[PDB]
């Protein structure tokens, strides 16, 4: 899938395998998108969905509160459509 | 030394060796700040010096009028002082 991300230095497209989370293919793509934990249990990597869908089923940090208003883990995200993500959200959710 | 770090979840305070860099104490410490390439190569550790000074002589990203300005990419920073840093500052280049 196609994969629209909006991060402060600009928008960037990459290609993402429905089997491939988003962090790794812009990793793939030579992007350097922030993380820590890489395992779902942080915020560090977090962004919003604006367009698309996400299965992010392992995440375990995000509520369904915010999930509900599109906030994604992108290290444990999969697009099961293309995507647009606005990237760097972390200090959207405190 | 003792590193205040103002994060988007509160303030923390660590203890970080004059030979440690600031994200390694972070992480030792139990905190989950974001980095990407972490060779001082990108901005996605970067921080605010609110206090105190710091040498990151190996980072490679941040120009003369950014560092002028207290921007510190803390994954190749030491404190040379007790020091405050606001965190998640990258979207503040751009
Ligand atoms: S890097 Fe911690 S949840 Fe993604
Ligand atoms: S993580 Fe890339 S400069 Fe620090």
């Amino acid at each position: 899938y196609k994969v629209t991300l909006k991060t402060p230095s600009g928008e960037e497209t990459i290609e993402c395998p429905e089997d491939t989370y988003i962090l790794d293919a812009a990793e793939e793509a030579g992007l350097d998108l922030p993380y820590s934990c890489r395992a779902g249990a942080c915020s560090s990597c977090a962004g919003k969905v604006e367009s698309g869908e996400v299965d992010q089923s392992d995440q375990s940090f995000l509520d369904d509160a915010q999930m509900g208003k599109g906030f994604v883990l992108t290290c444990v995200a999969y697009p099961t459509s293309d995507v647009t993500i606005l990237t760097h959200q972390e200090a959207a959710l405190y």
